[PDB]
């Protein structure tokens, strides 16, 4: 149906916007602390601590399969990256501090993405 096609075009346009949002967020992590999944080889206890691991590579895989239906979904995954880190790591660590800076800086980006996703529909 043409209605199905049109919905698919909206999903594609969302995916384009989310790809640029994701690049912008990841630039706020120049140390690449959140680039890849936490390794279970190197933190074998991780899943006892953190129930839903998340990282930028995993988000990118989801995005390229057009797996985010809306910005809420995408923000949920971004928040997991930050929130997981601030629970697993202590306040006085380079990891926790990188999460705080990513949150603060990413908040600016997401504030306008929300307007762009609404605005362009």
């Amino acid at each position: 149906s043409m209605e199905q096609v049109a919905m698919e075009l909206r999903l594609t346009e969302l995916t384009r916007l989310l790809r640029s949002v994701l690049d912008q967020l990841q630039d706020k992590d120049p140390a690449r602390i959140f680039a890849q999944p936490v390794s279970l080889k190197e933190v074998p206890d991780y899943l006892d601590h953190i129930k839903h691991p998340m990282d930028f590579a995993t988000m990118r895989k989801r995005l390229e399969a057009q797996g985010y239906k809306n910005l809420h979904e995408f923000e949920e995954d971004f928040d997991l990256i930050i929130d997981n880190c601030m629970k697993y790591n202590a306040r006085d660590t380079v990891f926790y501090r990188a999460a705080v800076r990513l949150r603060d800086q990413g908040g600016v980006v997401l504030r306008q993405a929300r307007r762009e996703v609404d605005s362009i529909g």
